[PDB]
């Protein structure tokens, strides 16, 4: 299987191509669930192993809570269990959606002193949202794996502290695994969490339909869960406090967000710090040659790139061509290729084509594990950058509203003076979705065409005194980052 | 806290207490859920990296299925979630118990050839079990974290090899982290997984109530599967024929028959191998002493202990006293604990001592962490030798019927020479339920009384020729250990 759809022209035919060629995807009866095949769960260990560590030096402890929570807890888009067998249950349980009302109880019974505190646990599992608009694999799913992160702590400035650090940490998890470049900043008080005091976010951009997407979130919750669950510690005076609070997650949609950022004609293209495999070898195995010999030295030179940490596959079945192996170790994106025949072994060297580029390279043997580290890191390094050129691309800087409808037109997010008054959100999105569809009408033609925020950026831009708000005239206090969104 | 019930006398009691008092469970407001806390998931992990190195090095690779799956792939204790909202589903869908059906659909579309198979995939993921008996933490809950892997292989032979390295893979994970004895064998006809040609199980004893423990499954599946799902494969000649497959999983039951094998009435005892921390440091902090001294120290040994990869934490806080500390790591189970005071300081020594036994050592800081090494890998082998000598003492090999009630009354296991006609296990069960119950009405006196089939050991004693069965007078095929069960 090639992938045929191009990717500047059907975006949506080629990620399916993209994700189904490559094995990473398989479809099930149950409209919005997916099945995640290995390729694509190897780079879900990876970016999981890689947070993981980072959360256990803060000293995260991973635990794992019941997957259902009782009518009355979570009641304090929902999957609702009402029978065992054809027995109906007294009281319906849920599936959790997300966790804080099945673990927050269980804080206020933990937490009883400030000894008790900082309180940080973590655990990974899958969560249900059931909802009926256009799912998209990896991207937007009814079922999906996350982590969900969890905090308590005597002050407010240690868990905004805490909110921060774990936004650095999922910075790292996309720009430094992924090298899908993100942008830091603060949801709007109309988008962030409900229970919260406020909500941080990294914001990724899809070029190719001009949306903006939620790559992870990191919540500052404040005392307000406090209350509702009475979760209150005492400080040495003997005083009861209310603790404040932490939630973060982040989802197998990165792993979707990498595809899409990466991706080429050919199919899928895997940075290397997250590919399963990251250097092919493909030996020539003519039937007028010393095969033997040949399979060999793909052997050794397994085992010597394994000593510098590099993970290797040989591909050596005979019943395929050399022609079909790199096209089959294309479309899956294996960001490194090395071929190796008769005249290479005679010259002691090998041929290393990598996959972003087509770029080929003659390396002998001896210099062959510390050129291929220095190329992959290359590989790495300009995948992101590419990515981050496309990024900053992708946004304009606007001024006043009339300059929102011709630059969402060009697939762009907007960067705009904003009131941040939550009523002005509103009339921007209704306004934004009735233009978008009278385009629509003319231009002969699923997803929504309303632009609403995606986050106050945390680098903001001067704000010259005086600047107005784009769409009330009233004095803007930030820019703020729109555009048409998943 | 410290554990009161007697490990003897009240076992429930006991069993309670100890994971309790040591943080491993919460309780939950839904019957057969408890919440798993670090204390206890930290095992689950070490257990989990354990088993996932060891089926990686065969081939097997992690995927992801989803939760759900709909009535008539399911139906071709069950939980069924039958509205979104408050809008009813067409058709309800269920969550899994197991995960065949929503894997073997995929199966028959992903072989085609020969040259598919083997098809190795395990996932990591909780299911549901919806049963209304007596929950127990960590070993019968009706939610609980497992592994299922699901191979499919062209020839009968190459799948029952893969069964029973798994099933020695389970034996490992037991006895050689865990340190609980196991015991390999064959399921009966009666007991084994329904659409399965033969289950293979390793089981484990509980001698403070007489019952054994199914705890890991590994079955031969054969043809029956492939028949029901038209999973099929083509030769070299073009010939369609059926796989042959095998599913196993095992579960954080594990972690309960951990915790009951080795506790005493001091609380956990955890085996070095999965010990989270598997040394306490505990400073002695007197007023009057040189306490940043003595804190020093223990970080520097704290630090050389870590680069023989020994699992370290230092108890230094001052508001409670040694004592107390010696009660709260001994509830959790720590293998070793490590006292530093002055005296030692000036000695050059440190005091170390074990859990399992009391026993004290003084040993020199340069042969610490040697000494310390050798001492786990004591602690580990002794633990499991005297659980090894608690599982012979606990199983009476016998040959009359009459011989049944006594050896149970003594909480004992039964090896005995059988038919292996399946109507004799039905008939054995009730027989020994009945005969339960009146010795229950004679005692003054919730868990099943029946004996059934725990396996047919793969170890078999001699079978001298013309031996009866124990139950029937047939003539006896095997050897087969039965009794009372969870
Ligand atoms: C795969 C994935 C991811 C996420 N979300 C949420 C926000 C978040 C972030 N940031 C989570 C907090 C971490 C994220 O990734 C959400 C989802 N499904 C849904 O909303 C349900 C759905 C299904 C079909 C169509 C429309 C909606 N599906
Ligand atoms: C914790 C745990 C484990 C296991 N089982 C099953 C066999 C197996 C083995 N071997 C699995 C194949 C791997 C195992 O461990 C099963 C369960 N709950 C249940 O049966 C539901 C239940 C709930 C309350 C009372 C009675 C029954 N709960
Ligand atoms: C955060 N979040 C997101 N989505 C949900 C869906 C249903 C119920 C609660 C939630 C919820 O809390
Ligand atoms: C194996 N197994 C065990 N338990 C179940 C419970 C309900 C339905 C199917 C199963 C099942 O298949
Ligand atoms: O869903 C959310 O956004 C928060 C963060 C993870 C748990 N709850
Ligand atoms: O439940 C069982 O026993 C088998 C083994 C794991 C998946 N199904
Ligand atoms: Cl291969
Ligand atoms: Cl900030
Ligand atoms: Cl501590
Ligand atoms: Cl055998």
């Amino acid at each position: 299987a090639m992938v045929t759809a191009k990717k500047d022209e059907n975006f949506s035919e080629w990620y399916t191509q993209a994700i189904v060629r490559s094995e990473m995807i398989e479809y099930y009866d149950i409209s919005g669930c997916y099945i995640m095949r290995p390729w694509a769960f190897h780079i879900w260990e990876k970016v999981q192993r890689f947070f993981d560590d980072e959360i256990k030096k803060m000293g995260v402890e991973n635990s794992y809570f019941p997957m259902f929570v009782s009518r009355h807890k979570l009641e304090k888009e929902v999957a609702w269990v009402t029978h065992y067998g054809d027995s109906p249950l007294p009281e319906k349980i849920a599936i959790r959606p997300t966790s804080e009302t099945i673990m927050y109880p269980a804080y206020a019974k933990w937490i009883r002193s400030h000894r008790d505190l900082p309180l940080k646990l973590n655990q990974w599992c899958s969560v249900v949202r059931w909802e009926f608009k256009q799912p998209t694999p990896f991207l937007r799913t009814r079922e999906f794996l996350w982590q969900e992160g969890h905090t308590a702590h005597a002050t407010e400035e240690e868990a905004w502290e805490l909110v921060l650090d774990i936004l650095e940490l999922y910075r790292r998890w996309y720009e430094e695994c992924l090298a899908v470049p993100v942008i830091k900043g603060e949801k709007s008080e109309g988008e962030k969490f409900a229970g919260g005091k406020k909500t941080t976010t990294v914001e990724a951009f899809i070029p190719e339909n001009g949306r903006g997407i939620q790559a992870a979130t990191s919540h500052l919750l404040g005392t307000n869960f406090a209350k509702m669950f009475e979760i209150e510690f005492e400080d040495e005076e003997g005083h009861k406090r209310l603790v404040h609070q932490t939630s973060w997650g982040c989802t197998t949609r990165s792993l979707g967000v990498m595809i899409m950022t990466h991706g080429d004609d050919k199919g899928l293209v895997i940075p290397p710090r997250v590919a399963s495999v990251q250097v092919v070898i493909i030996p020539i195995l003519f039937k007028d040659e010393n095969t033997g010999e040949i399979l060999g030295k793909c052997r050794e030179l397994k085992t010597m790139l394994e000593k510098a940490d590099i993970r290797v596959r040989i591909d050596d079945r005979s019943n395929y061509t050399p022609g079909w192996k790199y096209n089959h170790w294309e479309v899956k994106g294996v960001p490194l290729r090395l071929e190796l025949g008769p005249k290479d072994l005679a010259k002691g060297t090998a041929r290393v084509v990598r996959r972003d580029t087509g770029e080929a390279y003659q390396i002998s043997w001896a210099d062959l594990a510390p050129k291929l580290l220095e190329l992959m890191e290359g590989i790495q390094r300009s995948l992101f950058e590419k990515a981050k050129a496309r990024l900053h691309e992708g946004i304009e800087k606007i001024s006043t509203f009339d300059e929102v409808m011709p630059a969402l037109n060009r697939k762009h997010l907007v960067l705009a003076p904003w009131c941040e008054d939550p009523e002005s959100e509103e009339q921007i999105k209704k306004e934004t979705q009735k233009l978008s569809e009278i385009q629509a009408i003319e231009a002969g033609d699923v997803m929504t065409g309303a632009m609403k925020t995606l986050c106050i950026p945390f680098d903001q831009p001067p704000m010259p005194e005086g600047t107005k708000c784009f769409y009330t005239g009233k004095p803007a206090k930030r820019w703020t980052l729109w555009g048409r969104s998943y």
